[PDB]
């Protein structure tokens, strides 16, 4: 039920992307104070800069201009009360 509004575990949510276009990783959370980390598999953290990558607790991560670097398995992580919670997204190019 928390911290992610919609959690995808073993079966990731598939998201279609296009290079040069906005990509939203929709791991919105149930309250705005939850710190969420974005990792690209295997172990590649994407830090939001408020520019090319924005965090919005009500929307998820917004990537204004998606690149080849965002193709693949993306995971949002949040830690609550000593527990690590994960939700998974698999991107691939529209065509
Ligand atoms: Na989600």
């Amino acid at each position: 039920g928390r911290p992610f509004v919609e959690m995808y575990s073993e079966i990731p949510e598939i998201i279609h992307m296009t290079e040069g276009r906005e990509l939203v990783i929709p791991c919105r959370v149930t309250s705005p104070n939850i710190t969420v980390t974005l990792k690209k598999f295997p172990l590649d953290t994407l830090i939001p800069d408020g520019k090319r990558i924005i965090w919005d607790s009500r929307k998820g991560f917004i990537i204004s201009n998606a690149t080849y670097k965002e193709i693949g398995l993306l995971t949002c992580e949040a830690t609550v009360n000593g527990h690590l919670y994960k939700t998974n997204y698999l991107t691939h190019r529209q065509t």
